[PDB]
């Protein structure tokens, strides 16, 4: 019997070192420099010699304007030997063409009260799907003042900080050299290209690095909220589209065979309370939908195909790029599950046997009172984000009411902010929830786990 | 009894659900960008061009009029279309008319030492109501320098960080375009309208956002310590004066309807030791207090009514921005407790009644040994409050020691400054204060949780 | 016999509010922005408008120089009414006339290697008693190119970060206007008066506020360790030089009074193991200390009135300064301790009861465990400060090492330097440390709480 | 018997403060400022008057010449005597003639796939062994453009941050004087000496300070990754070369004969389970590396002798600076040690040795679930490697997601980074991370220390 255990041990063990290898495999080292070299170009410079905001600190459309008049331009073209080809630090090829885009919402979505009517003319209501604005403003020259549908221009819903994005939109191609990509952004500033009814515009190409081979992905994106202002964000992605060069991705290549093998095994072994059964059957689930992505989905590679044929145009990566952070989530999730699946086998030990039979009979009285805990600390969280969070950013969604207690809890505070926000409740408020979650309650978690401890080491001592 | 315990339970269950909605409903979603946008644009920019300063780091009166004919001045004009109308951002009017309001104290409100009189002149003491200074300095030809009643003047009295402030005061209105006020400000410059006397001058302004309906009402203060120098604050408060133009805010004003017959239903329960009695009177008690604010105060709106009227006078609205801080205090302290009311309905279970019997034991012990605990904590913050507090920004009141000592515990410290102050107690007094306070005291409360539980569970374990 | 407890009790209670008046009393409430005012003109201010350093930031000599006729000179100077005199802020009095004083170490205090002799020509030891230089260096013209003693010199050993320095040295007092000292410190500068000897420089000067009725004595220190460079440090101490103006001055000065009573009451009662015992002397002993500064140290204001006489002289106030903070410190401690010893009183309750007598017996396992513990914190302190300590400021001295080690503990850290410091040990004395003594050690303190409380709790219940 | 436990007792006592002395004695006081003058120097200055950026912060190629041919030169040269020979600070040689060296790949290093070919020319791969360039490109003029090898050229291989480097390289000697290396580098900079296969640059020179003695090596290292920018790290060591100058300095050599006869003694003791075996062991082995280092490697001090004789050329101590932090690291460690054999000692007292009993037992349990513990910790490690890692810097690499971990359960924490990298995991990490970890599974380590300790309390009462 302890054959078989060791019998399907051994199994396990290969089913790791397959997938240790994949994930390291799957991730090149350094990369992180990649994408801080990247960053640091775009986000951290300042928009002109003369200004001191970047583009993290966009308070205003006409900060929009200069960073790409400004630091933009400047930071995609460089000279350097084509030469309308641009090599980012040299080691690195803009790869087609930049593209812009911008959302735009209606004149009378929204309205007026009555009273005012006679003052203020016009509103824009905050970006939604009903409130967009098909309507070709300005000049109506070209797919700059023209919208054009997620459908006919490829695309797909991005998810933004307030809204979510839809592909569609008004957007601009523009050129392989600063000189005629700076004539046509002066030309969209020059007509007023950004509105009133510009929620949000979107900045995106892609660079490709030959060095070690990775694709990297960019979306610049700029936010106009229905209140006035900017919010920047962004999102720089590293992809692998090609994937074999070096013996060693024709090694990895073998064992993503492989590992499909293991995977099929499982769900033969899986046919047929327990929890190390619902474990296996959490792994073998996401195990596949992580094959399933990495096959008809990031294996197709059909844009790369089309834009080779064509290099002047914009290199849709989009997807590809999206694809992959599933992928890579995806694929993470399942390593720190197939990790835990590894305590199956320590019980060998009598002191392991000896604690996994307590944390085991911890459960019920643990799970009982974290609801009461929860409870307790969404109240504070709800509370939290009445009083505060038209104030405060740490406070400013209801979601992020939640992780900023966490960090309460461990440390990270700012409580200046809290205290300007509001002069008593800031002050009750923190110190009660300090008091009563991090002296009383904590506390109660660890007054069951020592009850529940020191019970099973009574009675098992008794045998 | 069962059936009756879950009848009053589904009648809970929907008065949270009525409350979850007018919350969810009285706090529009990203009203935290408006404000911070308002604040970057006022606090956070440099006074002038050439100026390294925020409005937020004011160090002297100089810096203040810099201010004020700077980012101040160039925050609230903006062109754009009536002319006469500025839009902040382009989506923010500026409503009405700014205010400037100074407070004064008189000349031989302090009283110079016989040793220096030959030496020093004149002094002026600390802001109070009896040193208040009502004398018509200066030219004497309007009502910048003429002292106008509180009741006069439509105003209440501020709340400021080193003093109380009267709503009486020198105060002078602005005007609407950016030319006309730069003339006022610069004469109050010329002419010396801050002088030794000044304590505190007042910057109030309002403005409607009319892409979402939203009024926001800003109060720059600034005070001038008898110690010489800038001491600012600022408050951004939004309101919603107008509360029909959406059908969704018609979905809300009926459930303001529907949870008022709520709030008469259960006063009529309550009427005839326990804890949850003492529960459901706070709610009453506050719930009540809600509706009156909601009802003869925040429900009156008199002050629009007559703004609309005349658009060129000064839109006081320093009460409504002031009650509905007061609405969503205690409205969210509302909504707190009958989270907590809910625990009386989770005693279902076994293990939850296993929890709650433990706690209600806990409470007679625990409070014994929390004033135990907080003679001591309150010890170190008088200690640290006579040490420190003419130095350490922390410590600078007693009430602030206390929540230093809070974070201190938590691992919030700048512990450089506290050694700059004093290098022998400050190293004394953090390491015995973490010694004792954090290693043996803390522990003390988690020592009485686990006897009184571990006891709990031995009887009923043996019935 | 309780009645005779409460008779000592009601006692006591007087003698804390006579002693809470006093310290509330001996401290005014705003005083901190007095002195942050104070720092913030001095300290935070570019030492010049094309410089970017503070006073905090000062990094060399010629730093020093361009702060000295930079921001200072500006910082003291205002215009503003005699106008020989200037007042701060105009506020605040420069009170007489500023003292700028350097130390200086002889040429051959120590010896160069015999090999590099021919090299080098001349070292300068750090600075001494023994190493110390009493030539008259430079052009001989006066007080600042001659040394004073310590005693014709009116001055005290100051206490810096480096070292301990005389009061003796080369000095120079400035003059009453800004026309007058920059002429002097120009030729201070022509003339090289800072050397390749120059240890420490100092700064004094006091300033006298009207408003509220106080002194602000200041210090400006700069060291020049034997290795080049500067190391600027600061003292803000606040003054209470004239006791009588207002009432309340006279309304306190009564109780000194008084409490002077109950001291000489308690030396009595105290005439005649135990720990209450061991309070009641600690307290007395203070209580002397700090009525025997009181008396015949700070009550003596010999140099006041001196000054007074004669204007244009240099205040020399560094002692009373000094001894205030002597006193503030002592006062706190006292104040401390008898807050300590109301927990005498707490024993009316059963509850409190039961917890007194875990306390008295948590103690002499508690004490044989600090011992082992702090053997090895002490251990870690005294490898990190080897390690560690040629190279982060956090661990620059042993002592320092000790207070990181607390703020580790908390979580307060840097763990980027510390990294870049050693990459090796530097993650491994983090790794095993945050081990071993937060998880393990930390809770074996609670451990030994836990078994002791419960022990307590077990055979009071069998009475 | 208990007279010869204390008669090894006193001999270890000596053995203490023996080593006491010497680690005081072979590290001088102030020596952090030493450091800390040069390191803000060279990396705290403005690359350029006009320029914001430190050596800290370099970004690019560009910016590392305006560093060259700016801070750096005027950093290593002041006027001031011979003059040929320049002190820094005034105080500092700067000791004989830094060194510029770098490193450089191969063109075809790496592959480029064969879709790009018609696009791409050429690629340069990451530095390794293998890949590295030995062909003298450029005007091929001196030493500079030619390839020296690793043992021609005397040095050893430098750990880098991201890869390992060989001593060997294209290095180029500097001059005595300011003008003078002014040309080279500027020679360097027209000719093209950093070109797209430069991986990484050392800059390299050494400081005496007469004043306190102490060599002062600097190594500057710039690394210039494949995917194009620059990653600055810098090495600032002092050292003591000349161990006989001050009669202390005797004193201490004294001891180190003293300190050997000890080790040769407890060799002979060691001669023949136990923990404390184990740890004898352990500091003996230790001492010897530590003695061993002392002798036949850093007591050799060759190179000081050669280079007094000519001081044109370039001091190499790039070893004598390596071994010293060797000899300094193990040194530390075997003092830790030291103190921990205290507690064979501490046993005396009944308390202490209550105490050693249980945390002897205490090890069996704990030791079982640290194993249950870091299993689930790494999983998390791993996890958080792979989602985060090419976005957060704390993450970048997977020693470093583990010190991470550390971090945030002591509440040092990033969490606006994490959240902008991935908002949907981030999220989930770091609430599931806080939970489980800080909330369940630290308190189970605390469940364990209880339970074993009420054990032996149990038990040596009943003896
Ligand atoms: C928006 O609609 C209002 C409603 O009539 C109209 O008065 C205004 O001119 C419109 N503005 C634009 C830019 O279409
Ligand atoms: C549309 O008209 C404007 C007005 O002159 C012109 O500047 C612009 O170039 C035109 N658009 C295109 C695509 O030619
Ligand atoms: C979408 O993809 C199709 C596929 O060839 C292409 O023809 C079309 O131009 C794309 N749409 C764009 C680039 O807007
Ligand atoms: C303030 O009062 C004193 C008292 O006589 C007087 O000398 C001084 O001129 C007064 N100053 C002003 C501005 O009124
Ligand atoms: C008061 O007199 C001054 C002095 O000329 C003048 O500048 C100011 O305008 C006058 N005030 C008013 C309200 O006219
Ligand atoms: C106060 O309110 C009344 C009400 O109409 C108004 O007449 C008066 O002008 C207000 N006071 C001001 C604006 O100072
Ligand atoms: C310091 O002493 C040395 C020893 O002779 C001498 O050569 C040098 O000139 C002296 N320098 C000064 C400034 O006194
Ligand atoms: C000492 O001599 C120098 C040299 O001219 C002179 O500048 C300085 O003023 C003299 N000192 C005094 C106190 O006059
Ligand atoms: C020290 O105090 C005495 C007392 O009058 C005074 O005469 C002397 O000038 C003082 N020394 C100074 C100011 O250096
Ligand atoms: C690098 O190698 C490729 C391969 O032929 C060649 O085309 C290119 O010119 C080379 N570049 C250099 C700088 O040697
Ligand atoms: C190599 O040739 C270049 C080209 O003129 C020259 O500038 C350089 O000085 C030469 N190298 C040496 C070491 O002379
Ligand atoms: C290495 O050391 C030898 C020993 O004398 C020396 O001759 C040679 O020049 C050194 N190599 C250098 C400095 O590159």
């Amino acid at each position: 019997y302890l054959k078989s255990v060791l019998r399907e041990l051994v199994t396990y063990l290969l089913f790791l070192i397959v997938l240790c290898i994949l994930t390291y495999g799957m991730m090149s080292s350094n990369v992180y420099y990649y994408t801080r070299m990247m960053s640091q170009l775009f986000l951290d410079t300042p928009v002109s010699k003369t200004e001191k905001t970047n583009f993290k600190t966009l308070s205003s459309m006409e900060d929009f304007w200069k960073f790409t008049e400004g630091s933009l331009l400047d930071g995609l073209y460089w000279k350097m030997e084509a030469d309308n080809r641009s090599f980012i630090f040299y080691e690195n090829l803009l790869l087609g063409v930049p593209r812009i885009r911008q959302l735009r919402v209606r004149n009378g979505s929204c309205s007026i009260p009555q009273d005012l009517r006679d003052e203020i003319k016009e509103c824009y209501d905050v970006y939604s799907v009903s409130s967009e604005d098909r309507a070709p403003f300005g000049p109506r020259n070209g797919t700059a003042w023209i919208y054009t549908s997620e459908k006919d221009l490829n695309g797909s819903s991005h998810w933004g900080i307030i809204a979510t994005y839809s592909g569609a939109g008004y957007y601009l191609d523009l050129s392989r050299t600063r000189e005629e990509t700076a004539a046509q952004v002066a030309s969209l500033k020059k007509n007023v290209w950004l509105d009133r009814g510009t929620r949000a515009t979107f900045i995106d190409f892609s660079v490709y690095n030959a060095n070690i081979n990775l694709f990297c992905v960019v979306r610049l994106l700029v936010e106009f909220p229905a209140t006035g202002g900017v919010i920047p964000s962004w999102q720089f992605q590293p992809l692998k589209l090609i994937r074999y060069v070096t013996t060693f991705d024709f090694f990895l290549a073998a064992c993503e065979i492989i590992f499909c093998f293991f995977i099929f095994y499982y769900v033969v072994e899986e046919i047929l309370r327990s929890f190390w059964n619902c474990l296996d059957v959490v792994i073998v689930v996401l195990s596949v939908v992580a094959i399933g992505i990495n096959i008809y989905r990031t294996s197709n590679v059909e844009v790369l195909l089309q834009f080779l044929e064509d290099q002047n145009t914009f290199p849709n990566f989009e997807h590809l790029a999206y694809w992959q952070i599933q992928f890579n989530n995806i694929a993470a999730v399942t390593v720190f599950f197939v990790w835990i699946k590894l305590f199956k086998f320590i019980n060998f030990n009598r002191t392991m046997s000896q604690l996994s039979t307590t944390m085991s009979r911890c459960a019920k009285d643990l799970f009982g009172f974290a609801i009461m805990f929860f409870i307790i600390f969404l109240a504070y969280a709800q509370l939290a984000y009445l009083v505060f969070g038209t104030q405060v950013d740490d406070f400013s969604t209801f979601q992020e009411c939640i992780f900023t207690q966490f960090r309460i809890i461990l440390g990270d505070i700012n409580f200046a902010e809290i205290e300007e926000a509001n002069r008593v409740l800031g002050p009750i408020y923190f110190t009660t929830f300090v008091f009563f979650m991090f002296f009383i309650l904590l506390n109660m978690f660890l007054a069951i786990i020592n009850d529940t401890y020191s019970e099973v080491k009574s009675d098992l001592a008794q045998q």
